[PDB]
């Protein structure tokens, strides 16, 4: 009996086996119909003529008919398991409205018949997959970018922060600075060459100035990249302005501060007798935390913000692009966390509302 474990984003489904190291399953959360219907990287693949639909925006599932669809697909296509036989975790955003955690359930049991499901947080599974059950989590994804304070296991809602500023808008504000270097970069298809420049050159600048100035005098910062055509591009400041959108974000027009600066906002609203234990366990996760220099960078901001009285501690393990993910075949792994699983008897006596008593 494998437990499955499923973490739905804006950008990407994370799907895979309790017990493995790594989603065995990660496409994107997109369903396509003509101008009956495609899911991931086959409505992707035909994009040119299909509407192309996000179901979940900003993290949060607004799309339900094309919800189910996508728990579909990642069942009995790219997991090629029937959904009846396999305990079932999903995970939700903080701040996730009750009406969507139970439909949500109701779906699993009603529509796929699960044994059982659980959802989690997803903050609260990087935080446990990085081997801690207290610590402030910067989840920045696809969509939206959040800090999630936490404390003993509970996240806590009063202080959470959101940034509706992620890595769709660095790979917008990537193709439109090497545009205005002069380079072209026009077709949707020309779009995913753009966000694959983005994850292997950019970086974040320990010091912007420092770095845009070296910039201005040298070409050291240069790194070449082949496109598929043969053709070889030179990228050499792009690579760490991409990322600077998410410290400075009036780069693309954004009021809002930086992830610092919601990252000390967000410890700033918590009690003042655990902010000690939220500085030192700053925990960076989700694909636009991939940039190196990014845990640096931080540890910088916060500290000349922070008290110098407070130890500072920025942890972003290599595998944080899934750490939601791991922490989610963490816990379904544990045989202590056997009992905390809501089971189609217990949902069949109860209906929806049980989600809220368990999870
Ligand atoms: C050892 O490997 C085994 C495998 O077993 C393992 C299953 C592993 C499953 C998934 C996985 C995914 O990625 C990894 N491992 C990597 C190794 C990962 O990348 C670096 C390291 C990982 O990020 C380490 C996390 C440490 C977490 C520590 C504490 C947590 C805060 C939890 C918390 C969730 C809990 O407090 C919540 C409460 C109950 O509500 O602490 C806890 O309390 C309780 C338990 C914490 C267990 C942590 C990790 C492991 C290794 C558990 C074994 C069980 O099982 C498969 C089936 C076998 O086949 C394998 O055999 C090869
Ligand atoms: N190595 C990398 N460097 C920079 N960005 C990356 C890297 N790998 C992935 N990304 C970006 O991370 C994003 C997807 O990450 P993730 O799965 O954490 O988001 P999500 O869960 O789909 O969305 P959200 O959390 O906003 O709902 C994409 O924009 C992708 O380009
Ligand atoms: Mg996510």
């Amino acid at each position: 009996t494998t437990a499955l474990v499923c973490d739905n984003g804006s950008g990407l489904v994370k799907a895979g086996f309790a017990g493995d190291d790594a989603p065995r399953a990660v496409f994107p959360s997109i369903v396509g119909r003509p101008r009956d219907s495609y899911v991931g990287d086959e409505a992707q693949s035909k994009r040119g003529i299909l509407t192309l639909k996000y179901p979940i925006e900003h993290g949060i599932i607004t799309n339900w008919d094309d919800m189910e669809k996508i728990w579909h697909h990642t069942f009995y296509n790219e997991l090629r398991v029937a959904p009846e036989e396999h305990p079932t975790l999903l995970t939700e955003a903080p701040l996730n409205p009750k009406a969507n955690r139970e439909k949500m359930t109701q779906i699993m049991f009603e529509t796929f018949n699960v044994p059982a499901m659980y959802v989690a947080i997803q903050a609260v599974l990087s935080l446990y997959a990085s081997g801690r059950t207290t610590g402030i989590v910067l989840d920045s994804g696809d969509g939206v970018t959040h800090n999630v304070p936490i404390y003993e296991g509970y996240a806590l809602p009063h202080a959470i922060m959101r940034l509706d500023l992620a890595g769709r808008d660095l790979t917008d504000y990537l193709m439109k600075i090497l545009t205005e270097r002069g380079y072209s970069f026009v077709t949707t298809a020309e779009r995913e060459i753009v966000r694959d420049i983005k994850e292997k050159l950019c970086y974040v600048a320990l010091d912007f100035e420092n770095e845009m100035a070296t910039a201005a005098s040298s070409s050291s910062l240069e790194k070449s990249y082949e496109l598929p055509d043969g053709q070889v591009i030179t990228i050499g400041n792009e690579r760490f302005r991409c990322p600077e959108t998410l410290f400075q974000p009036s780069f693309i027009g954004m009021e809002s501060a930086g992830i610092h600066e919601t990252t000390y906002n967000s410890i700033m609203k918590c009690d003042i007798d655990i902010r000690k234990d939220l500085y030192a366990n700053n925990v960076m996760s989700g694909g636009t935390t991939m940039y190196p220099g990014i845990a640096d960078r931080m540890q910088k901001e916060i500290t000349a913000l922070a008290p110098s009285t407070m130890k500072i501690k920025i942890i972003a393990p290599p595998e944080r692009k899934y750490s939601v993910w791991i922490g989610g075949s963490i816990l379904a792994s544990l045989s202590t966390f056997q009992q905390m699983w809501i089971t189609k008897q217990e949902y069949d006596e109860a209906g929806p509302s049980i989600v809220h008593r368990k999870c």
